[PDB]
């Protein structure tokens, strides 16, 4: 019925389990190869298909290689996803934002016919880590077309966000010294139309690394996050909406949302 579908029914379980159903294969972009940004992983099913695909940005300092576990994770329930370098280290959010641009079409146009062929082209995602999770809130405003946008414990000076009309899931972690929810993911989610699909999600006990560290709710809400978004998986609406409970004996921090989407 609904023909963008992957994989089987979700479950808790199934959602917070280490890796997906889906075998994963990797295409190495090196920098020598990447137009636009640093290089990176694109990580892909095995199994012939089109999914939707993702690109993903590390923080300031940071390269692919403190992000892999998401994109294997992500990737391996069904989604196309180039982890990225930037081209230094120390570019800007900004900059990421037009570094993850020029990754969503490096894997459209200009990676391998295995890679190519299985991308769905219209229906994009982006992600990052901090400085990335900023260049995704400014990709998400420059790209309305977008299906997705997945902040990451993010950190950017502009914290007017009205601009976005991408269903934005930000995560934020209640200890981040280096972009602290009151300051940074907290004034994102709020300056964001209160008529888009939009999320709030504050991980408790979590660092500015926790994005880093395989995490299970991390992972269980971006995929669920994609999966509704990208792939237009109502299968996936259970999770979302209430959403992770933050009360007593709850699961987070804080979840805020727009339900129903
Ligand atoms: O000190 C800062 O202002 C500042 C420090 C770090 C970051 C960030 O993106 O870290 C990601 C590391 O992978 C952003 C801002």
């Amino acid at each position: 019925m609904n023909p963008y579908e992957r994989g089987p029914n979700p479950t808790d379980a199934l959602l917070e389990a280490r890796s997906g159903p889906f075998s994963v294969s990797e295409e190495n972009v090196s920098r020598l190869s990447a137009s636009g940004f640093g290089g990176g992983t694109i990580y892909y099913p095995r199994e012939n298909n089109t999914y939707g695909a993702v690109a993903i940005s590390p923080g300031y300092t940071g390269t692919e290689a403190s992000i892999a576990w998401l994109g294997e994770r992500i990737a391996s329930h069904g989604f196309v996803v180039i982890t990225i370098d930037t081209i230094t280290t120390l570019d800007q959010p900004d900059s990421r934002a037009e570094q993850l641009n020029a990754a969503l079409n490096h894997m459209i146009n200009r990676a391998s016919s295995t890679v190519r062929s299985r991308i769905d082209s219209s229906r994009l995602a982006v992600m990052g880590h901090a400085m990335g999770g900023g260049g995704s809130l400014r990709l998400a405003s420059q790209r309305p077309d977008l299906k997705a946008a997945i902040p990451l414990t993010p950190w950017h000076l502009n914290k007017n966000w009205s601009s976005v009309t991408v269903p934005t899931l930000i995560i934020g972690a209640d200890l981040d010294t280096i972009a602290p929810v009151a300051t940074h993911a907290k004034p994102f989610y709020n300056s964001l139309p209160s008529s888009i699909s939009k999320a709030y999600l504050e991980l408790d006990g979590a660092t500015h690394f926790a994005p880093n560290i395989p995490n299970k709710i991390i992972g269980k809400y971006s995929v669920a996050w994609l999966k509704r978004f990208v792939d237009n998986d109502t299968r996936y609406t259970q999770f979302l909406c209430p959403g992770p409970r933050d009360g007593l004996f709850g699961e987070v921090e804080e979840y805020r949302s727009t339900c129903p989407f």
